[PDB]
């Protein structure tokens, strides 16, 4: 075609300008970057008066706790909402959710039950025909798996042993590849759908796998008409996105469009940007080098782009809120990286992302992830290490494990550490489980500690006065057995009818036809866990049953080793731990055979399970939060960061491929005299932590603060003078005053690496 | 209990009384009679008072062809509508589906195209809101299948091969036993229904069947929904139904009252009233014994009921109404039958429910069937035929073919000629096909021979100057596999869409938990496809070419044996092509496994697909209808009653379990001098049409019309003197007002049999 030839002029060519093919194009096209961080430019004023306009509902929101505003009549779509601006005068790059900023929309196919919440908690009156319509009418996700569940999963989401699934909530945990759509063009991927669907007709008409096939059919017609949809809201904002983005501030606007027709269809927990910084260098450099756009304009562009997606927001409920703190949305840019051809994937605009954190000050969200490797330009990674330093904003991931492992150098990531092929790989969410009551249970009975009801299968409680280490770790293999099959069914249950009631559409429409599927179980207070096998095992604990001879407390005598402090002891239960229940959960039957994969992530679950759950072994006291993630109870790794991150590291990514999350927070002189010394050190400290070999798998991900436990507290009292404070909590960022007194508390009271 | 104590007081005992078992409870309960009519009472003042009132809008309905009014901002549920009366003072069975009567609701699960295309065909504004929520918010079951329609399909759809599936109405097909409500309750089944509900836990926890499982485990707990909405329905008119009927009064409300929901909440092509005449006669019965209630009054509650199901309406489109003329409804009671244990079926409530044809008249709703058997009271058998020749206003199934087929006596009969064991089973409809046009495609290469574009598979057109029967029979065999596939294809989709999008909740939660389905594939035009065959075999049809080579046009020479005249020659040959058909569809895979299933069934089919037909081999002009269901072409069985009864007899039910529908129209004097020798012939005729040996199958169906063409020309040009004529015309009553003028013509020019 001549639309696609004018547009893609200069261009190299190859496979993709005949196939979707956006790795491809990529490949052989884009620049690699070993600068420095010298050429970058400063915030435009256009930019500058823009971001304080909205910092100010910033303010309005961390401030009240409760969004700025939310559509009270109006049912999201697509095309739904007319356009909206901050300043139409100002903005290089276009396009909010709704008609204003930071207004939050009604996104009810996933159920009218958490919308009339949310309106009964920041005091607003939902619409009464909206309220018919998802009730009566339009049955919603929520509906469905409510309508499926069985008693026994009610009971466990009750008793906090299996809870804040996504069964009130956009599953997300998936990534349209919305580069696509300023390659190609919505036309071309509309004309390239209908050929999708077409090939099915074949296998319908022939009785192929019938019912898998006919819903495959409907589905690819519902992302075709999500195209379409596309081009519509587009349009209310003067664009047209049929043909391709013929320049760099169209590639950015074609492909924050198409992110946008998401976040303004599905409110999923993460709705992930993926890996498009390296992907719009090659339209940026193409308009540098032809003198159409200088560099102050390239990074205001991006700063533009940076800033929409720190103005993305969903309504959720106060139950929401204390399950995933912060207002947190993981819209995750996967930067950097390495090819599988040796070059690095770093570019001009690796650069640019970061820098957004100065031109615009710290900031939790996009959640921009550094795909790390022995083998990036130093000059990158002593800038990044800066930027951490300096920000406490960025987070990293081991490129040179999962390249690897996907053989693939175009895979981004979904949330915190959830990696997935762009455009042909997903994954199913499951929040996660908590392993730590489940060892209770063990030792219960199946009978809650908190609730003293039958929750477990009801079984005998383990007996004596000191408990035993391999009766209480043969009881609590029992009893993951059945955590995984209460699990895997409720998923089962949650996706079935998520893929009913709210298919994700315009998201599904910028991937393959055939999408690889995995069911992500996840793992909460992992090292409570541990912890309490080491106790139990190289120690003297003694239960202190009730009048019904239910554990409600132990004693413990004698120090046991305790997980992050290197030491094998506990360090291997941790790695057991792991092993077990993915091998358990690998067995079951998933819902269109999603492939079950584990995760040790926890978000703020780490907070409510903890709440949830009664004295444990280990010592942890009743409603005590576990620790983020994979990380080691608070203040229990006290042998320097080095040791801990060693411990973490041990963790087998080969049974949580769904990602290892760690919250590593150091104290600034930790890491050296001065920011050079701290640069070097702190990258080197990541080169050791992600070293990878055949032999030594290496650590998966990596959230870095920088920062001294008194700054903290003296922004715990004014809040006004850190209004922009970012921090990494648990696989995100957040900021602090976005967070309720008691989620601060959780962050000051964790641990502050001092020493290395 | 209690409660049920109360109620079934009097009644014997059985397994029916601890678990849901309707076919039981009638077992050891009715009554059998062999008496006469003598017993019958006269209408009450009340009942003439309601009725001629009701006649008013009947009268605007056949005069307008139009409805009365219908709803055009509300759309209809089990509870959406306030009670409505005729006139509440004078009601003793009360209920109508929306707040006024023969007012028509809005069934939008179905499709909101259907709606607007009523809308403007009535000159009516279909309120915005409901349209923006049926085409934006809640998906419609016509979307969800034109999202997966292939081109071929449509392009059969639109040359008249495959026409008028069910993909733009309600599939219908489908009998609750609404006896059940009378019976237990509606408390008690709601209980029945949870433990149905938790019987499935098991396998889905252990991923036995995952996703069928899944979806069942949603349909039981929306049928459960159901049941409660039953109860808020009932509860609008006064009625508490949470508890069993404790008389005759309530046994008749509730079962009606089930009923209701059903055609509140499904627009259905056919909404089947079921078996329940002798099992309301238990509750009669027992109220009169007790001297609780008179034979007049027992009439009077059967003729309130019997005249709501005389009011039941639905809102339709043009294209419906010609596809299914008259403003059908299909309210299908089957009366009488033999019990298996030899006993007659036939009760005193049998005669009750025939005589509603007297006390209000003639009426072709409800469509009563009597399930005939040669073992029937000899009174009862006169009595049908007598109310046959009054009011031609009744069908016969052969009850000595069903009963022992299914090995059941509790069966009824869904729209014409489809038999399903109440409670247990359903069929997924599936419309008919235009067996003829597949001939015509085999002699044109697949090519229409009217729109002269290619809708069957590209082959080489028959050439010669006569055709050969071998060949052309071998060419259409081929494309009858082609039709096969493309039928079964297409209701693959409609049904995948349809439980779905429009899952018939209320009539599913009177089922047992796993219900038979079969695939019911249509064949239409057997006939004319059956003598074009002969006539091509027995005599020499010479085919007129076009300009090319499209054979638009047919000479014969010599005539030939043709259908209906007891002529093996022919008639072999249907006997033929119901077999292949019936074999080829029976090797491809179905949704939900349905087992695939034929009938020889038209309704309204025979004029569309005829006008949208060609001319044809057997001689029949282009544009001429076919001969309704498994009639002889028009005018061709001349050889009297008795030839062509044995001839369509001849047809297999062994391969056509959907049903063989025969509509027999015979002048009065055929059958006798007076009506006494009249009453005995047309019983004797039909002993031996239904004649049932393990050597001779018999007869499956019979319409019978006793009138004089004469008559309905009269009524063509006086219709206002026979207001309530009706008429059997292709497996179902009109009233000869209700149709179109071409209609009409269709009627007036059939087989009007003159002799024995």
């Amino acid at each position: 075609n001549e639309k696609l030839a004018t547009a893609w002029e200069g261009f190299t060519k190859g496979d993709w300008q005949n196939e979707v093919n956006v790795r491809d194009f990529i490949q052989k096209n884009y620049t690699p970057y070993e600068g420095d961080e010298s050429f970058l430019a400063g915030a435009t004023e256009a930019t500058t008066t823009l971001w304080d306009k909205v910092m100010e509902g910033v303010k309005l929101e961390n401030r009240t706790h409760a969004p700025v505003d939310f559509d009270t009549a109006v049912a999201s779509t697509i095309t739904s909402h007319d356009a909206g601006y901050i300043n139409k005068q100002l903005e290089k790059i276009v396009g909010l959710q709704t008609e204003a900023p930071l207004k939050r929309a009604l996104i009810p196919f996933g159920g009218i039950k958490m919308i009339e919440g949310s309106c009964k908690a920041y005091n607003r009156e939902l619409d009464p025909m909206i309220k018919k319509i998802f009730t009566e009418y339009r049955k919603t996700h929520n509906q469905g798996v409510f309508d499926v569940y069985t008693p026994d999963i009610l009971r466990c989401r009750k008793s906090g042993v299996l809870t804040g699934l996504p069964d009130a909530y956009g599953r997300g945990r998936i990534i349209g590849d919305y580069r696509r759509v300023a390659l190609y063009g919505i036309d071309y991927l509309m004309k390239d759908k209908l050929a999708q669907f077409t090939s099915l007709q074949a296998d319908l008409e022939n009785g192929v796998n019938l019912e898998q096939t006919i819903r495959l059919r409907e589905e690819i017609a519902e992302q075709h008409r999500a195209l379409g949809q596309m081009k519509e809201m587009a349009a209310k904002y003067g664009y047209d996105i049929s043909g391709p983005a013929t320049n760099a501030q169209e590639a950015i606007q074609w492909t924050y469009f198409g992110y946008l027709a998401a976040v303004k269809s599905q409110n999923g927990a993460a709705m992930s940007f993926g890996r498009t910084s390296t992907f719009l260098d090659v339209y940026i450099e193409r308009d540098l080098k032809a003198g159409k756009i200088t560099e102050q304009e390239a990074q205001e562009m991006v700063d533009h782009l940076v800033m929409k997606l720190r103005m993305v927001r969903f309504l959720r409920t106060p139950e929401y809120d204390e399950l995933f703190s912060g207002d947190p949305i993981w819209a995750t840019e996967s930067i950097g990286g390495m090819g599988l051809d040796g070059r690095t994937l770093v570019t001009k605009n690796s650069f640019r992302f970061l820098n957004t954190l100065y031109t615009m000050g710290p900031s939790p969200e996009p959640n921009m992830t550094i795909l790390w490797s022995e083998k990036l330009p130093l000059n990158f990674k002593k800038f990044a290490a800066k930027v951490s330093i300096d920000t406490s904003s960025l987070q990293y991931e081991n490129d040179d494990l999962m390249r690897p492992d996907f053989n693939n150098d175009d895979y981004a990531i979904a949330c915190c550490v959830s990696p997935m092929i762009v455009g042909k790989q997903m994954q199913f969410f499951g929040a996660r489980a908590n392993l730590a009551k489940t060892m209770l249970y063990a030792i219960n009975g199946g009978v809650d500690e908190k609730l003293k009801m039958q929750v477990g299968p009801k079984s005998e409680p383990i007996k004596g006065d000191v408990l035993n280490y391999d009766e209480v770790m043969e009881r609590m293999d029992h009893f993951m057995d059945w955590l995984a099959k209460q699990y895997i069914t409720a998923l089962n249950i949650i996706h079935y009818m998520h893929d009913k009631y709210s298919y994700e559409a315009s998201l599904m429409a910028l991937h393959d036809r055939d999408v690889i599927r995995t069911m992500a179980c996840g793992i909460a207070g992992l090292s409570v866990a541990a912890d309490s096998l080491s106790a139990i095992k190289y120690a003297k604990v003694k239960p202190i049953r009730d009048e019904d001879g239910l554990a409600i407390d132990f004693e413990i005598e004698g120090e046991y080793p305790q997980f992050g402090n290197n030491d094998p002891r506990v360090d291997d239960l941790a790695v057991d731990l792991v092993e077990r229940f993915m091998k358990k959960i690998q067995k079951l039957h998933t819902y269109r055979d999603a492939i079950p994969t584990q995760s040790v992530l926890t978000i703020t679950s780490n907070v409510v399970y903890g709440k949830k759950t009664g004295n444990t072994p280990d010592g942890r006291r009743a409603g005590a939060p576990f620790g983020p993630g994979a990380n080691p109870m608070h203040g229990r790794d006290q042998k320097g960061a080095v040791a801990s991150l060693t411990s973490v590291a041990k963790l087998p990514f080969a049974y949580a491929k769904d990602g290892i999350s760690y919250t590593f927070s150091i104290v600034p002189n930790a890491l050296g005299k001065d920011d050079e010394v701290r640069k070097t050190n702190l990258a080197g400290l990541m080169d050791g932590y992600f070293h990878h070999e055949a032999s030594i798998e290496g650590g998966q991900h990596l959230n870095v603060n920088v920062m001294n436990r008194e700054m903290l507290l003296d922004a715990m009292e004014n809040p006004e003078k850190y209004p922009q404070l970012t921090i990494r909590v648990s696989g995100y960022a957040v900021r602090f005053n976005s967070l309720t007194k008691e989620q601060q508390q959780d962050v000051i009271t964790r641990t502050f690496t001092q020493s290395m």
